[PDB]
């Protein structure tokens, strides 16, 4: 029905293994990855990656989120970076095969006894310029997150706050920080100076694990492909680090100086893309899914209940994709927390939600711009078919494939409760 | 509530090991779920009366067995009529009507190699009188099942064939017999004479395990409550035997002389009901569900894919029930094979399918009598509501419960593909 | 297949078809059930002990010799019936039949004698008759007391007090026969040597459909605690009058063994029934089949995970020895024991290898029948001058008895468990020996 | 306090997810560092005084890269290593043996090159303990190296370097005839796509752990430390992940051979390895190793598993084993105990070679012999206890597992004892 060749690709022999030891033993360098790359790439924008033409190359290479480091540059400089990013993104708004939404993240300068005057001003700039994410520097306690939240003024409550853990206090107060944050960034640069360098891997693995348990995005950052700032190829330790961040459970991987000031920004994005695809296929879904399953508490929220049912159904038939209709991105996030091997194609009318779902591993956003149908059920089918036709166009789907479709019983956010098994025609 | 988590062996169900599970079993933890293992009662002089059969239906009898080793065709036609009269005496209240299957147990081949002439005549009698199941005696090979199928003719295509394994050859050729049969009966009486008495438990446990693996019904039969033929209470070995047949994985438990000729046919049914409810709550679903999921192969059939997604969703929210619309009973059978703790309420218009789904553990058949609505989505909703109303009346559901609703995308058998999370109002 | 491939080439394909070995290699319990084979013959010696109640049907010395040969390990004296004179005669007849085989020490089979008390009845504590019967047991050298209707830890303390200073070595097995005993189980097990699931009274005190929950819970907790547990009453009830049992009865025996019971009992089946020897033979046949059907892969891991860390060298050596025995498919584990404790600690990890316990204590040899898989050997030789040579003679005695009885063959591996100095409590050594 | 150290809360976890969640940066490692450090000897690490600092820092194996330097140069390196090692022999209870490994130049465009035949004969003549055979592609390559060592080099360990696609594809046949493997990531990263090397590393480490044979992770582990005093975040992560993968040895090439911070690179590998070893999820690892290991009728193999099981049961501080060839210690090591495997040996070569096995701490027995063999055994067991106490492995009140044999000579290990310290 699928062929012997299908079961030799994307580490399927290693995925069938009964133990983790057998899984490692069955990893094959000749087993090619087939699924789309699911770990998002955050690229820091700087002199090496600011031009509209250079940004088009980086979008094509795999950049999903553009990071603006507010430790350097003026508001005028960053507004120009935003405009250049938006111009390069909208240059693909014709052909859907190349049109991909790109998120814009503001990385704050940091504190000091409270939120800094500069941080308050930069956060206000982010709201005024419609940024999607804030990477809040040096978060030490829950009250730091609340201060950043307060600063996202009256109009920026939809912006996602990703708290950067950069010191011992942040590591120790992690649970209270994650509870009030949208996600976490393992800011290894400062963390490696604040705590012993040989202890950073424990902090990374712990934080990634707790974020996977909570179902919140986690970013692995700093010195991932450091040598690529000057050299065209990375070291053996660097490719290993990227692969292990993906295997650890990181939703996003980041490039700092590699894309901001280095000689090979596009090549660094291409390298992260190549390694992430390989590492995602090497994930031991058998144990991962059962552990996520057992660790997740019982839920009476129909979205959460539908998400696990959909991911279970996708594994049962080797579904090509899970197509989900989402207004805020939440239904796609709850599918993503169970780490399916199937791509989560999220169809949304919210341009912000389409940009923000790049924070979640395996979510492929589609922005729907069609005029609404008079009958709601008709409008729902039109978006499901949009997901299928885009999936076909991009290579995710083919006729005869099975897809899982996640929808809700009534319009508006918060009513996801339906899972359909559909044959692609 | 705290009280909810003390009932139906919920502390023992949360255990991380089978040893801890046994240690947490509580005699004060009352069973809450409806009894899911079916009771087959053999009809005879002690249970032939229409008034006596009404008491047995109320006590829990799901399948009426006609032993064709005794009695004439005239005798068995009268048994069938009395059963049908007692069953239809409750059809005035459709929300509480309980369907009862009629099974013909053949006399067997005796000294002969193949299908006896009496068996051919009895099988044609069964087709003419509309029996739902055939318990084919002394099945030794796949060709014996084919001969029974041939004797049933074109009109008996819908009758279910449950092969009785009564000797060493049947045990050795088990796989080929199960492949062509609808299910199996562990006929312990003859099996205990054909093979050493001390080896029968190995044959019972093996056959039950293989039927659970295959997703096909398995009946445990003979001497389960033997002492209740003359005594009002069973022995300690007898209650233990019933409990262990349920814990082994048997879909059905049987009463022979206990209901056919004894002095306690109603009490024997009540006893089997009481023990089965206790034993079903003591099932270690944590290990069982994982093992059934792991052992079940990948499938591209949307009914099979929806079934596993629905059972996974039911466990996630502690769903009170899984309401399924079924024409042939197949959708209910595929839900049943994953052994959910949630009751599988099967709503059907087929009176034969409603009788035959009693062969599957945890399937509660509801016969829907209304003629089809003009709008198909309205006819579907009306059936789902009938399942909710019946389930509320019978104690399966209460307001505030979560239920998983399993339906299809078009009318007719074979199109189940939808799973939706519903809240009882 | 790679985890057995070499041992398969060495021991042969036939070895791996016997004693439910394909079912034992299974990765899941479902696969284990699926692989159970009626043609896979049991090879190991029967490890669950058989307790036979002595009565009119089983009192003659000649009848008792047949029952010893059939598999009876413990003789139960029901003090609810019969006088002290009657029970002293039963004891004498049992001892006469047991000692009739003492001529060959390499094949002698010890038999324990257990006194089952009448109980408190309407009373709150120890009855006057129980005090008199317990005093009789001490005077007649009984090995075990099955204390009727134990409801709390103070009941077991009263039985211990009644046994006095001379009955300190007697094992107290508390009978759980009512709701209070089930609810206060943990405190009762803590102060008892073991438990008996007295299903007859328990089935009247609590709903009959709840007894299996009580049986499975108590057996599980006793397995967790490492203390003996007996399953009792109506196991082969129909065999009192019929030569073959019902399908529910064989199932019940098999399931008590599969549950984790150390001992299985016969009451009326041997005390008054027409087939006492046939009932013992039936329990023996079913137990041997059920023991091979145990899913040791999950059982050993669960016992291992549930057992807390220990700093007692006997406990540490016991787990190391059972692990070593599973690694090489050891035919037996030979252990030197004074009180039976080292053998009991090996037994709690439920090895598939027979635990051959070599002891000089005739009482310990009788009492280790309470522990599943322990095969007692009574050493009658006087002590050697060098202790290190006395120990080596006791190990060789175990190897010779094991060879003589069919437990060991040339080429087999055996695990030997000993201590560093004489006296009880110093077990700390494990050795891997090849049988020549 | 004992249960808060060495990631013990994370070790008690019922799932790997819970294990990651419980990892604590404040939980200090207490056990001795188990993963051996191989340091490449070069201009930056050749002086006797420099080598004493590297021995003190944690270097267990000295690698001589025969791709550069003459036989005269390498003989001087060997002499300087031996001089620095023997400078600590005055205190036998604290003396640390150091192995010497010859890394061959390789076949290049060619079977076994003429230079390799000459270098292998040099190794035999100079008493090297290990050979890291470059570019092994098939079992016949290993046989050729074995032949070039001759009858005088029967005891040298051959660690095959997997550096290309053919070596990865023919891995099983190479491991079968080799003593161990080296994941030579430098050449492997050029021969196969750079993004596929982690799959080859994890597969080879897993198969070596399965086989019970040593596996070395090599190349660019702390590369930036050649010029900088601190490594990158990717580098510390790489070292930690090689240990977490199951590597018996970790290597330093340019970092120690030509770099500005050779001692600091050794100290860094030591610090990371200790942290990573405590973060190992022994609950799942031991079970998987147990299940995957086949049934055995060799009493050494049977005693090894029984001893590791007993060590976990009592939280044994160490497993003291008497070994002639190092085999009994290797069979204990394959089950990855948390307890240190203190191997007491009279063979100086076996003491150097057991560094290839993770968690084996070699002690050279140089005390006078007892007339009664039973007394000679108990004295060697007391030697292990005294060296253990002095080095911090043992304290009074600890439990130890002692592994011995029934008769003198190699191949007779069959006894395990539970002993209380003092
Ligand atoms: O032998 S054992 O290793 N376990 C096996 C017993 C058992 C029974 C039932 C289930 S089920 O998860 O309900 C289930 C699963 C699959 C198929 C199925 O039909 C049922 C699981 C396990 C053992 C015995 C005693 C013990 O006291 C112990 O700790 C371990
Ligand atoms: O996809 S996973 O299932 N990877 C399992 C990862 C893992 C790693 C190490 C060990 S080991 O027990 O130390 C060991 C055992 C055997 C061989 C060995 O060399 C090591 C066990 C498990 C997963 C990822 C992220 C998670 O957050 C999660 O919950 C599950
Ligand atoms: O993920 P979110 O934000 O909860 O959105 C999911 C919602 O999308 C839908 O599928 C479609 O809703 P709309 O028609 O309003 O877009 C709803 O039925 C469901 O509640
Ligand atoms: O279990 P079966 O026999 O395949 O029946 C399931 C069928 O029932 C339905 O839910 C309802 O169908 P009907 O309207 O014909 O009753 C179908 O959509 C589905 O195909
Ligand atoms: O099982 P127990 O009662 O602790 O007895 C085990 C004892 O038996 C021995 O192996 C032999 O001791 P004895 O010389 O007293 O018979 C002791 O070394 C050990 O302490
Ligand atoms: O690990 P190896 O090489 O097999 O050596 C283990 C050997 O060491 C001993 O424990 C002590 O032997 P020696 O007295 O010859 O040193 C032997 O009994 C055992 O056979
Ligand atoms: O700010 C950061 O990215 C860091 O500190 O690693
Ligand atoms: O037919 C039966 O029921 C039997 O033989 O047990
Ligand atoms: O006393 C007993 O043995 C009983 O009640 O079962
Ligand atoms: O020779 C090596 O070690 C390499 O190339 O990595
Ligand atoms: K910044
Ligand atoms: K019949
Ligand atoms: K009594
Ligand atoms: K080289
Ligand atoms: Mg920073
Ligand atoms: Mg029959
Ligand atoms: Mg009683
Ligand atoms: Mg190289």
């Amino acid at each position: 029905e699928l062929g012997t060749a299908f079961f030799q690709q994307q580490q399927l022999p290693a995925a069938m293994a009964d133990t983790f030891l057998e899984h490692l033993c069955l990893l094959d360098i000749d087993s090619e990855p087939v699924a789309a790359r699911s770990t998002s790439i955050i690229a820091t924008i700087g002199p090496a990656s600011r031009s509209v033409e250079r940004l088009k190359e980086m979008i094509k290479a795999g950049m999903n989120i553009a990071r603006l480091n507010f430790s350097h540059g003026s508001h005028e400089y960053h507004a120009e970076s935003i405009a250049n990013v938006r111009e390069a993104v909208e240059s693909f708004a014709g052909s859907p095969l190349s049109y991909r939404p790109v998120a814009i993240a503001l990385d704050t300068k940091g504190p000091g006894p409270g939120l800094s005057e500069q941080d308050v001003r930069d956060l206000r700039f982010g709201v005024e310029h419609g940024v999607d994410i804030v990477f809040a520097s040096f978060v030490r306690k829950a009250s730091d997150v609340a201060a950043v939240r307060a600063a996202l003024g009256p109009e920026g409550h939809g912006i996602k706050i990703i708290s950067k853990i950069e010191n011992h206090e942040g590591v120790k107060r992690f649970d209270e920080i994650l509870e009030v944050s949208d996600g976490i960034m393992v800011a290894r640069g400062d963390l490696g100076i604040e705590i012993p360098a040989e202890k950073v891997f424990l902090a990374q693995k712990m934080m990634i694990g707790r974020c996977n348990l909570a179902g919140k995005p986690v970013v692995c950052a700093t010195q991932m492909l450091e040598s690529m700032i000057t050299k065209p190829r990375p070291t053996r330790a660097e490719t290993s680090d990227v692969a292990n961040a993906v295997l650890d459970g990181a939703d996003c991987i980041m490039l700092s100086g590699e894309t901001a000031k280095g000689n090979f920004p596009v090549e660094a994005v291409k390298m992260q893309h190549a390694i992430a695809r390989e590492a995602e296929a090497a994930v031991y879904h058998r144990q991962l899914f059962e552990e996520l399953r057992r660790a997740a508490p019982l839920s009476r929220d129909p979205t959460e209940v539908t998400a696990i049912g959909a991911v279970e159904a996708a594994f049962k038939c080797c579904a090509a994709a899970i197509i989900v209709l989402t207004t805020t991105g939440r239904s796609a996030q709850l599918l993503s927390r169970y780490r399916p091997r199937a791509a989560v194609i999220a169809v949304t009318r919210s341009a912000q939600a389409a940009r923000q779902v790049h924070l979640c591993r395996g979510v492929f956003p589609l922005l729907y711009r069609e005029p609404p149908e008079a009958i709601w059920a008709d409008d729902v089918d039109r978006r499901v078919q949009f997901g299928i036709e885009s999936g076909k166009l991009r290579g995710f789907l083919r006729v005869g494939d099975l897809v899982i479709v996640v929808t809700g019983w009534r319009p508006g956010s918060g009513y996801t409760n339906i899972m359909r098994v559909l044959s692609i025609s």
